[PDB]
């Protein structure tokens, strides 16, 4: 595509999108373009708006596109191109990208007693309401534990709430303890979100103990 | 895939799916799994059901599968498993492809002069509300009109409602009339399902003078 | 969208897209734009080319868009903004749909004996290499016959070649003849298209005999 | 879906998936299903093989699947279930991710001057040839700059390759350098792949002067 500036705007929150060289005020020669989930391609929008796009995204008296709730068919892109009182020709292009945070990371079905030497089943992280999917992942002591090495196994599970679309992913921690190793490991385990920039979530710690 | 049932099922109306096998009532030994547009891959009902599916599917007393109010996103596959009071293992498998039909077409800016030999705009026909999209297409004196042959124009565009992911087409019509014609043409429009076996719906006619 | 010439190019076979008002030979002050599923979003293609693209689409000395041998990949929009040597900007926009021709369905395993009053497996009619996928459909004597009415059932399977995209049909027949009905009926099988005015397809007819 | 072994496998390079559970060598009782953007819903996989998919994924003398060169239709779900010599049946379920790793990203149109107090073109950061896309993100003497804080900001583009599908990432970045500041600070861009625990990589450095 062309160059944009990048929006993330989380579900169900409101989201206003600058008309860049706008008049401040009525009347405007202005337009804008969007092509999302809910477009066969481009839809042309227009300061007198009208109809079932009225329910979506209005055009404010400022020029600005106005979306009350976004949801995850806005995702896509939105354009804008204004006459100014002179006449400059500007034009806006937004790349719109949708998020929701999940709950905080949850470990269940936690083992108390691990066996050292043989593969033992430590627990199951589950994270409950994302866009877009995000990770999981474990830790062992404040470090990253990486599947398919020394002793780690990993299963995963992603599911789709059957209205909202949001996901819930649950993983799986298989360890086996390196003999002669520390007692009382502590794992945790963290939900990573898609988008860049956005802050991980992690779980209160489980301490099993092992046994030698 | 594997061989299916096909079902076609409006938007809106219920929909129950037939267990093969199953028990007349409970206990049963029966499973349903289903891939569509609300799972992620394969998510299994179970006779107890529970949860946020429970709003959507859910398994009735006989074991066959109910959805109130079938949407797009149902489309997909929906597979049953049973065991019998003896044993016998029996398997359900259907392909469900969703639909909606379009309000009746109509004609609007339909021309009522035509000049033989140059170009003319005899009309724009519209269809609001179909799933999938189907089609529009034009006839004269009840025969079809073939787009780019013998004088003929097509232009087309879609639309979707932003909120219920129906359809609307356009189709505008340009002829250039054979001189020495008839000079009172009879033309008309019709929409054509998507979903074969659905029958077509038309346009009541237009009727242009045609000038030598 | 937009209102568009709609275009169908067969797979494998070359397009060539005018450009309206383009001067017939260089200079032109034009561009095409396309979105497919080659792109992301829009790319812009100029006279001088260049890169990747000129294996795909290159703009001809008339300023026409040139594409070599079209794939599943180029459905999508095609555009160009040219000027003319006074001045007058004209557009040209297409909605491309690419499609494939299957082989001539053919009908296995059909069944030479058939018992009135029971079901019988007929035939399993099947058609190789179509885009889109289209649909098969049987015939007893030239009508069409309805699944699910009439002791008729039909169950159906969709494939696609690993390598190119193309779909294969399966279409299994069970009928349920009437008593004292015709003894040696004649059924076929007929591939429909997903295009519209695009051929149908037919097989060579079997004709059981039936046993009251 | 099911939980399932996470696999990530390089675009060209070949995968070996294990048939958990199939004696070691033939006769084996096992079969592979996938559902992958290769295949309409699931397609099974024998140990004779066969057809075109012998060219695509076959099964080896162990039992395990055998795709000489991943490409991106072959992400999606890969399971097997084998029964060994005593009649003790066991699944495998992967699910298979495929990724591409893009050249070392490059900073481009580099000022060598910028005016603080004023936005500035620092430059732009190019990156060819990742899957899935990825992200581009700017630093400022180690330490990420947020676009929109503090006078940051930056223009995104994503393009495709025609033929390969991979993707090209630019982002450019502007600032306002705060008076008083350092007058040689350094930039750099750095591209985070999409999947989990891949690597960043890094583009050499710029610094500009800045002048009062
Ligand atoms: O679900 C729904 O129904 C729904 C959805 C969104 C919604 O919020 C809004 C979102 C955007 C904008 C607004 C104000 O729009 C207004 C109100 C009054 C005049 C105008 C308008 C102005 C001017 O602005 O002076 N110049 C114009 C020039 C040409 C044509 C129209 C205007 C715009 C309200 C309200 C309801
Ligand atoms: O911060 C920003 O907003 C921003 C960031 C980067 C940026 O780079 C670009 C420079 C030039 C072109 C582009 C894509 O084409 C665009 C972008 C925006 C509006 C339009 C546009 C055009 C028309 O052009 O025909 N008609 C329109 C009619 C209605 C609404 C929009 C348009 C086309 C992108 C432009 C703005
Ligand atoms: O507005 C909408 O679209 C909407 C409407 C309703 C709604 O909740 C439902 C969702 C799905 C299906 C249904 C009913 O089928 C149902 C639902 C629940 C139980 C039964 C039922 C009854 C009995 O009913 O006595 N005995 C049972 C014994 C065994 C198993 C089931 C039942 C039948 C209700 C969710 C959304
Ligand atoms: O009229 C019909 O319903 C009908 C039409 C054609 C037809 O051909 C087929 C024959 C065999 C297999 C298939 C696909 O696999 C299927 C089909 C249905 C259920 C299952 C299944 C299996 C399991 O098998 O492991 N576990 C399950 C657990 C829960 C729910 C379903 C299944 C697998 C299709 C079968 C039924
Ligand atoms: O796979 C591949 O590599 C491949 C793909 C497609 C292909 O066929 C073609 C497709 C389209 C066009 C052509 C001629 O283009 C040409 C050849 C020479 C000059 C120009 C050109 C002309 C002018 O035309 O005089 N004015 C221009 C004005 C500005 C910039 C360039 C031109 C165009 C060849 C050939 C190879
Ligand atoms: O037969 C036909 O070709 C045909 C059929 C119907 C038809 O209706 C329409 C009327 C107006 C607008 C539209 C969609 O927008 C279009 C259509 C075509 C080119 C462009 C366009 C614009 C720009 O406009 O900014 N810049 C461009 C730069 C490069 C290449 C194309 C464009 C925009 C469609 C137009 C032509
Ligand atoms: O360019 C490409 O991407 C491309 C490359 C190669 C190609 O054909 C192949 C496709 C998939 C896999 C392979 C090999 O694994 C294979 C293939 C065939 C047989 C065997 C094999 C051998 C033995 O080999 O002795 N004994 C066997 C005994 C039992 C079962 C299999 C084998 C191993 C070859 C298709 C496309
Ligand atoms: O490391 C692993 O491999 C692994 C990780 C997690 C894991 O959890 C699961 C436990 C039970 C079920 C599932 C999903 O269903 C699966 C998984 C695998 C094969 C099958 C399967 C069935 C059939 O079952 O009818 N017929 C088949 C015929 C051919 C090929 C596969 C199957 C079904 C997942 C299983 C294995
Ligand atoms: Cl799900
Ligand atoms: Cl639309
Ligand atoms: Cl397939
Ligand atoms: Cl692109």
């Amino acid at each position: 595509g062309a160059m944009a500036q990048n929006i993330t705007a989380r579900i169900g929150e409101p989201l206003v999108l600058k008309c860049k060289g706008a008049p401040k005020k009525p009347p405007q020669r202005l337009e804008w373009k969007l092509n999302t989930g809910r477009t066969e391609a481009w839809k042309v929008l227009s300061p007198q708006g009208g109809g079932p796009w009225d329910s979506v995204a209005r055009v404010l008296p400022n020029g600005s596109l106005f979306l009350p709730a976004v949801g995850i068919q806005d995702e896509g892109i939105f354009r804008c191109q204004a006459m100014n009182r002179n006449g400059k020709e500007t034009k806006s292009n937004y790349r719109v990208r949708v998020y929701q945070i999940p709950g905080k990371p949850e470990i269940v079905d936690s083992a108390s007693e691990l066996t050292a030497g043989v593969p033992n089943k430590v627990g199951t992280c589950v994270s409950e309401g994302s866009y877009p999917a995000g990770t999981l992942s474990w830790h062992l002591d404040g470090k990253p534990l990486v599947p398919n090495e020394k002793g780690v196994s990993v299963k995963e599970q992603t599911r789709r709430h059957p209205e909202t679309g949001l996901f819930t992913l649950q993983s799986e921690l298989m360890v086996t303890p390196a003999r002669g190793g520390d007692p009382r490991p502590t794992f945790s385990c963290s939900f990573s979100p898609g988008l860049p920039r956005h802050r991980a979530l992690r779980t209160a710690p489980i301490q099993p103990r092992v046994w030698e």
